[PDB]
């Protein structure tokens, strides 16, 4: 039993809810919240900009030190950093950005990072300002992640479309 509330169950291990991931994180304080990161951990907009704003920019300060030490992530890769006031840990995962021409096949590699964590609160990778089809992202999630994932979808219209079209 865990504290996630109000989710629709899609499969054995994948759950989905129309929710603001920032507000969901503040309430649940999950072990892991996933950020929709870029390789530079520049959290300017989308999910990343919103999570960083909720940490009062502490996420960005920590991220800048990480990059100065380690260099950029790979598209499809991840790193574990602090969850600040939102979660124990933040898993920063880089899905491909279609608006940069990145190979959508890398989306499966991106979701594989979730399998290193037993339970996660996450957005749909490569959705939103990353330019991929969220229906496709949900399909890759279900077909790749084997650990327990609680997906937060900000847009109610998109949420209803994702549920109604789910196979
Ligand atoms: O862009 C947002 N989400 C989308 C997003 C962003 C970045 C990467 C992604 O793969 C996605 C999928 C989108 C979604 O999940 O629908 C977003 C933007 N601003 C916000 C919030 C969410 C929630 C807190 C308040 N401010």
């Amino acid at each position: 039993v865990n504290s996630f509330s109000g989710y629709l169950k899609l499969t054995d291990n994948v759950y989905i809810k129309n929710a603001d991931i920032v507000e969901e994180a503040k309430k649940v304080k999950p072990t892991v919240v996933v950020n929709a990161a870029n390789v530079y951990l520049k959290h300017g907009g989308g999910v990343a900009g919103a999570l960083n704003k909720a940490t009062n920019n502490a996420m960005q300060v920590e991220s800048d030190d990480y990059i100065a030490t380690n260099g950029p992530l790979k598209v499809g890769g991840s790193c574990v950093l602090s969850g600040h006031n939102l979660a124990k840990h933040c898993l920063h995962v880089v899905g491909p950005n279609v608006n940069k021409g990145e190979d959508i096949q890398l989306l499966k590699s991106a979701y594989e990072n979730f399998n290193q964590h037993e339970v996660l609160l996450a957005p749909l990778l490569s959705a939103g300002i990353f330019g991929a089809d969220p229906i496709h992202s949900l399909r890759v999630c279900v077909d790749t992640v084997r650990t327990n994932v609680y997906l937060a979808v900000f847009d109610k219209n998109l949420y209803d479309k994702l549920v109604s079209s789910f196979l």
